[PDB]
């Protein structure tokens, strides 16, 4: 199931149960995932959006939806796609949770600070819903992590996997190209028995889609 705004920029796909994938269009439109988890104690998300009136929209789109208050979101790297929205967050009381670098990153590109909490191996649970956030690496950024829920075996790549139509690997002025091959590899050795793969932006596929970058990082 999916639901959309009026004007198509925002839209929230069902994954499961209690996980869905919201994905909004960057204007030339550029789409970037996301992922919205309904738990009993209310909406945690994966990454914001471009920018605050982005982010805003898709705030109030989802706690219109699950009328609960959207408590954390975790922000997978420093780049407009991921943490565009921060002050909106900030302002909403809304728990942003980054490493310490990328918060370190957030300041000199300008945004506002994330938490800069998130270790290289965390676990956070928000009600029953599990999740796993894992710093694998340089790669796509200095900074960038995967979001991992192992009660459902879905991993979330953001930008450090690309989709399977993805032929470019986007941004490499602030990426580790040659280091990207390693990192992808710490997930792969890391996750043993993956289901489905949430790239930063394309459609949901599956642990060939690391594979897939890991051919266009050759
Ligand atoms: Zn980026």
């Amino acid at each position: 199931t999916v639901i959309k705004n009026e004007t198509g920029t925002i839209s929230i796909s069902q994954l499961n149960k209690n996980v869905w994938v919201h994905t909004e269009l960057g204007s030339e439109a550029v789409p970037s995932n996301g992922l919205v988890l309904n738990t009993s104690k209310g909406l945690v998300l994966v990454d914001s959006s471009w920018d605050d009136k982005l982010t805003k929209e898709l705030i109030e789109m989802v706690e219109k939806k699950f009328q609960k208050r959207v408590t954390d979101v975790i922000i997978t790297h420093a780049h407009a796609d991921r943490i565009g929205g921060i002050k909106t967050l900030k302002e909403r009381g809304i728990k942003a949770h980054s490493t310490a670098l990328t918060a370190e990153l957030a300041k000199k590109n300008g945004y506002e600070e994330p938490l800069g909490d998130l270790q290289t191996v965390t676990n956070l649970k928000f009600g029953n819903m599990k999740v796993e956030t894992f710093y694998p690496g340089k790669g796509h950024t200095e900074d960038n992590i995967v979001v991992w829920l192992p009660q459902y075996n879905i991993l979330v790549g953001g930008c450090l996997v690309k989709s399977t139509s993805a032929k470019d690997l986007g941004n490499v002025a602030d990426a580790y190209v040659n280091e990207w091959s390693t990192s992808i590899e710490n997930v792969l050795k890391r996750y043993r028995n993956i289901n489905a793969v949430v790239p930063g932006h394309g459609e949901v596929g599956d642990k060939g889609l690391l594979l897939h970058t890991l051919d266009l990082l050759k």
